[PDB]
């Protein structure tokens, strides 16, 4: 951006060149699309035109972010590999648009009381990034009386990717951002229900991922790495 009043375009560009190469994607959304789905007590304390970005990680992350990020660190500091090395790529979004007011919330934060600080999954949704399927998806659904909870599929990832968290910019208002539906990939009922068992009943198998096709997987080595508990990891990697 240059200009006196920035453009969504110019920003989502900026964004875009600073995280896409180290295996990020960027989607915009109006808060009030985010807040319009929720109960006051999840809300937002933004104006509703209210510019935001939902960020997530793709299987290129691994490679691209996190093992030059391991390689610089002093990893005897280091308890949360994966959440520092995302917060510093975040923190690059700060230095790339110094002159404007940002906050970030993480998709682990919560508030003291212990709700979480996002929704990442019905961002995801809104911003158009990812299908947010969820129980109430599925008519007269077999499940009964237990939780059913829900999963977002990427059209390109399907299930193979991570939401990462939300960038928002207060002062910058853009009532007119005209709204995308996410891709509805997985249309059928009864796939829709494969794919919420997959995730509730059988997600350590990965299958649930699978849901839609994906042109590119977690490779070996990183499902191996989120499938040995975290006390092991670094060493699974050889440092
Ligand atoms: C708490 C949590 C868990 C807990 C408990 C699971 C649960 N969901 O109860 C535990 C620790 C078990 C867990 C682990 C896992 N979960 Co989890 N975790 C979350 C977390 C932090 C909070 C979700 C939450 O509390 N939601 C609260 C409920 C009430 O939200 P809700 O059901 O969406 O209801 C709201 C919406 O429906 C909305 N709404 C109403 N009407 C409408 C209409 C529309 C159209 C929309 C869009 C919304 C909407 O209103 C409701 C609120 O009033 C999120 C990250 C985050 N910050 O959101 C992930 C998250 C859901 N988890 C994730 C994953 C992958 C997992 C694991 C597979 C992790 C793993 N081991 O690899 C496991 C799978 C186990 C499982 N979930 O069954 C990912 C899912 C990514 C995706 N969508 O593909 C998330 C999004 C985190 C991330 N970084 O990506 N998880
Ligand atoms: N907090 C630890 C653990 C992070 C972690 O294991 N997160 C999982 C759960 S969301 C993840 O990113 N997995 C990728 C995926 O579920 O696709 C870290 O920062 O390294
Ligand atoms: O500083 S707090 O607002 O309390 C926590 C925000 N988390 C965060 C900040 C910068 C980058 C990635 C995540
Ligand atoms: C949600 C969530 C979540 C975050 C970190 C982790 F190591 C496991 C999880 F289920
Ligand atoms: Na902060």
């Amino acid at each position: 951006s240059n200009a006196m009043e920035p453009k969504v375009a110019e920003l989502k560009q900026k964004i875009e060149d600073t995280l896409c190469p180290f295996g990020f994607e960027v989607y915009p959304f109006q808060v009030a699309w985010y807040n319009e789905l929720l109960p006051p007590a999840f809300h937002l304390p933004l104006p509703g035109p209210t510019l935001a970005f939902l960020v997530l990680s793709t299987p290129a992350m691994f490679d691209r972010a996190l093992k030059p990020f391991l390689q610089s660190c002093h990893l005897r500091m280091l308890t949360d590999p994966v959440d520092q090395c995302v917060a510093y790529h975040l923190g690059r979004v700060r230095e790339s648009l110094p002159e404007l007011q940002i906050e970030i919330i993480a998709d682990y934060e919560v508030h003291p009381n212990r709700r979480p600080k996002i929704l990442a999954q019905t961002a995801a949704h809104v911003a158009g990034a990812a299908y947010y399927y969820q129980r109430q998806d599925v008519e007269a659904d077999p499940w009964g009386n237990q939780r059913i909870s829900g999963v977002c599929i990427h059209p390109r990832f399907g299930g193979w990717f991570a939401i990462r968290g939300v960038v928002l910019l207060p002062g910058i208002e853009v009532p007119d951002l005209p709204p995308r539906k996410p891709h509805d990939c997985v249309p059928t009922r009864a796939d829709r229900i494969a794919l919420l068992e997959g995730f509730n009943f059988h997600w350590r198998d990965w299958t649930y991922r699978d849901a839609v096709t994906p042109q590119e997987r977690y490779s070996e080595e990183q499902k191996a790495y989120f499938s040995t508990p975290p006390a092991q990891r670094l060493a699974l990697l050889g440092l």
